[PDB]
């Protein structure tokens, strides 16, 4: 086909979750060819780690950020960026971790 610039369908502005739980943030998108997905926090790319607490699952129209056993230190602004040959898009979600 002709190609389609990437577009984050929607990302929440804010999400609150209890400390100690597993956070799951799914976000739908469009783009052709499939956009490269980058999640970042503090200006730094988050890497999906088999043995860590942070995991990322990407498909052709969805990306899901997973944070296991969330801690207060995990709170903050997470940026999702999408890039392909026809353009880019980004959005930020503020993750709030609730005490106790």
């Amino acid at each position: 086909g002709p190609g389609i610039p990437p577009k984050i369908e929607a990302l929440p502005s804010d999400i609150s979750i209890d400390e100690g739980k597993v956070l799951t943030v799914a976000c739908a998108f469009t783009g052709e060819p499939t956009p490269e997905v980058t999640w970042s926090c503090g200006g730094r790319k988050i890497h999906s780690q088999e043995q860590g607490r942070f995991h990322i699952e990407n498909t052709d129209d969805l990306t899901t950020l997973i944070i296991m056993d969330v801690q207060k230190q995990d709170g903050g602004l997470y940026t999702l960026s999408l890039g392909n040959e026809f353009g880019s898009d980004s959005a930020t979600v503020n993750i709030h971790i609730r005490s106790i």
